[PDB]
């Protein structure tokens, strides 16, 4: 009874997926929310998704109020994650547990990226609470944390989370597998499954498998150069191969499909994304660790091909 968690966020065929796919996945974080550094939670900017959740509702497909650490600008914020955790923390425990009360959702994703290395027991603290919290009220708590193991994890980027304690405290950690490679670094396989099953043996010593879930993309990145690129979704990787004739290299030692073109300007590219097989592969990977679930990112970017290797790959015993 594997979760299968799709995330909600604002990409364009959001809502035509959420509604073409709702019979492969089975739960749904609802990534529309931010939270101050007075511990509020507001809305970050989209429109609210009022039809999404009264959908899932009527499916009844459990909802995740999906809520990060944002400030105005559109920022990632070390501060509000330390506000939040610190002198903001009873505010928002309360206001996330009464958030999820008054959307109806069945629990939190908590999704604080570039917690800083210095916050590292005052996030653990944190999801303490607020899994104790929302527990009380028999709501769920689902932690996003990035993707790593032992050689990166006194990494400045990952310090911040101590898996061992959020693990205890959660329902789940999502673990973000994926953006191994991005367009700011070199070219490289986005979710490389030798480096998934480093991060995931990694997880698993730390909390019990049941609780994690692994991360799939349903897009890679195409690099015009090294630290020059751009999102490739799932659903456009064909016609790209098909526009410049490319001859894709499956690489089997990390199940990802890689490609290069000539473009007009000149410039040699370099794509690395996902096929059918490296999915599947991917989402095999909860029966093979005993993992709680998988985690899709995200709809709107994928075709029937995406959620029908998903499919597959949660059927290989
Ligand atoms: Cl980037």
């Amino acid at each position: 009874a594997a979760m299968v968690l799709a995330y909600y966020s604002g990409y364009a065929g959001n809502y035509a997926a959420l509604t073409r796919y709702a019979a492969s996945f089975n739960a749904v974080a609802v990534d529309f929310y931010n939270i101050t550094a007075q511990g509020a939670v507001t809305g970050n900017g989209d429109p609210a998704p009022n039809d999404a959740i009264s959908f899932l509702l009527g499916r009844k497909i459990p909802a995740y109020g999906c809520v990060s650490n944002v400030d105005g600008n559109g920022n990632w914020s070390a501060d509000i994650a330390h506000a939040v955790s610190t002198s903001a923390q009873s505010q928002a425990v309360a206001n996330l547990v009464k958030f999820a009360q008054d959307k109806r959702f069945s629990g939190i994703n908590v999704d604080f990226e570039a917690v800083a290395q210095g916050d590292r027991n005052n996030f653990s603290h944190f999801i303490q609470v607020l899994g104790r919290a929302l527990h009380a009220k028999g709501l769920k708590l689902i932690v996003s944390v990035p993707a790593f193991s032992a050689k990166d994890e006194n990494h400045p980027a990952n310090y911040g989370y101590d898996l061992r304690a959020l693990g205890a405290a959660a329902d789940y950690l999502q673990i973000m597998s994926y953006d191994e490679a991005i367009p700011a670094w070199d070219p490289g396989p986005v979710a490389g499954s030798d480096w998934m099953e480093d991060d995931l043996d990694y997880a698993v010593e730390r909390v019990p498998a049941a609780k994690i879930l692994n991360g799939i993309p349903a897009y890679g990145y195409d690099w015009k150069r090294p630290g020059d690129g751009g999102m490739l979704y799932w659903k456009d990787t064909q016609a790209l191969i098909a526009r410049y004739g490319a001859q894709p290299r499956y690489d089997a030692g990390t199940h990802s499909l890689t490609f290069n073109y000539g473009a007009a300007d000149g410039s040699r590219h370099t794509v690395w994304t996902e096929n059918a097989r490296s999915v599947a592969l991917k989402a095999s990977l909860v029966n093979a660790y005993g993992l709680g679930g998988t985690s899709l990112y995200a709809l709107g970017m994928e075709d029937d091909a995406f959620w029908a290797a998903v499919k597959q790959g949660l059927a290989q015993r």
